[PDB]
């Protein structure tokens, strides 16, 4: 994704066929974006097992509040369109690590 909210959710996020991975970046947080940092990651970790994208929480104030992000950042596991995981704070990364191979 360039940028993941409420309309490129289902396109991006639930419709990649493959493990999904998202990053809740805040604007307060700064250019939180291009840091993605435990993600940045885990796109290299497993490349083409996971779809790796970056939610503008600012931009979806419908995605945030579904599935309940208070923190920044928040990452949340897909597999198919289909949650398994939600790390919140997103910051131990064998934890995020942990969550793909889990289901992946």
């Amino acid at each position: 994704v360039q940028d993941v909210n409420d309309s490129s959710w289902k396109e991006f996020v639930l419709e990649s066929e493959v493990p999904v991975m998202v990053d809740f970046w805040a604007p307060w947080c700064g250019p939180c974006k291009l840091i993605a940092p435990v993600i940045d990651e885990l796109a290299k970790e497993y490349s083409g097992k996971i779809a790796v994208y970056k939610l503008n929480t600012d931009e979806a104030p419908g995605i945030a509040t579904q599935y309940n992000i208070r923190s920044i950042p928040t990452v949340l596991f897909f597999k198919n369109g289909e949650r398994k995981e939600s790390i919140i704070g997103a910051v131990p990364k064998s934890t995020l690590t942990d969550s793909i191979e889990k289901y992946l």
